[PDB]
């Protein structure tokens, strides 16, 4: 069998456009980064570097109740994780970090899975800061780069594209994947 | 080359079995119970079950219950021999621990007694899965009988923590069992090095 992990933040949950709406709600006064304008992993440190306060403001949006609860889902994605799951000989993982401050983000992750997914996906949930000491054939993840205390992942790493790492610049050796409606069924071909 | 151990939580740091039996000697206390030392089997709702049939639902409300994972009591010696552990040159540590089917009160529960009782820096060491054998390690210590999941031969060796429900086991002596924190895991964790 060839073993999935699927990261949550930017590949099954819309967390840019959450912040983003959440923001001009509560700061509707405030100077915002449009999502065509996003570099770099950490929205915070793009708002600080707009203005230093900025940082906090962003911050207190995604550390509130109820913000990864009610993210709304990525396009096409809940439909090819249903799919994914199905195939022969393949096992699918949500393999997803809590911010630092966890105390509204582990809950509500849980919760988010079961209302979207139902009760079977939420038993395929694994919560961890370090994702290098998790065994599998790939990784699908939006964060640039994914390290952790192995030196040498058993899994390949899949970048995820959003609007922060559109413009990166990547070596033949990375791969990417642009979408759901792209072609995931080839990538994991590779690894039978 | 760098030793990782992998510590679950119920019946090796907390003591989920004490825990459950005064809460449910608290709001059932007229009802028949299970003295520690008479536990059999991981799991202790099917042993009440067995008991009288409606007891089943009643000790699942206790664990359940808001405040049950948070308020449980630190196992003898266990925090300290984690501290002590994680202190040691070429050793890695990681709280490696599975949530409840009915998750709603547990999972957030048990982030908060990590931070309260080992503090910020063991949260981070947190992997909250219900299959242990896909995570990478050298050892795993778990009071439960056997580990098991989509790897047929785990990474780590699970060394038997002893628990009420476990005592009653004899090991072949080709494995290995933790009497408690005060039986010589500094051993153990030398025989990997
Ligand atoms: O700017 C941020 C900060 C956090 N996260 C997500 C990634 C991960 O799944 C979780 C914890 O870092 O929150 C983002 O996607 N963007
Ligand atoms: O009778 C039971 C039921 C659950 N758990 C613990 C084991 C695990 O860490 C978590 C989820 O099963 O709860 C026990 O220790 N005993
Ligand atoms: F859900 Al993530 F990094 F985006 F674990
Ligand atoms: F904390 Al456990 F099985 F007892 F994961
Ligand atoms: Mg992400
Ligand atoms: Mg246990």
């Amino acid at each position: 069998s060839v073993r999935v992990l699927v990261d949550m933040d930017g590949v099954l949950a819309d967390f840019e456009a959450g912040l983003l709406r959440g923001f001009r709600r509560r700061f509707p006064e405030e100077p915002h980064v449009p999502l065509e304008q996003r570099r770099g992993f950490l929205a915070r440190e793009q708002y600080r570097a707009l203005r230093p306060d900025l940082a906090d403001k962003v911050a207190s949006v995604y550390e509130a109740p109820g913000f990864f609860l009610d993210l709304e889902p990525i396009p096409g994605a809940l439909d090819a994780v249903r799919e994914m799951n199905d195939l022969p000989d393949t096992q699918v993982f949500i393999c997803t970090s809590p911010l630092l401050k966890y105390h509204h983000c582990v809950g509500e992750k849980y919760r988010w899975v079961e209302q979207h997914l139902g009760p079977q996906f939420v038993e395929r949930i694994i919560l961890t800061r370090d994702k290098t000491v998790v065994l599998g054939d790939l990784l699908i993840d939006d964060k640039d780069t994914v390290r952790g205390q192995e030196e040498t992942p058993s899994w390949e790493h899949i970048l995820f594209t959003c609007c922060h790492n559109r413009h990166l610049v990547l070596p033949p050796t990375r791969r990417r994947l642009l979408s759901w409606s792209d072609n995931w069924r080839e990538i994991l071909d590779s690894k039978r």
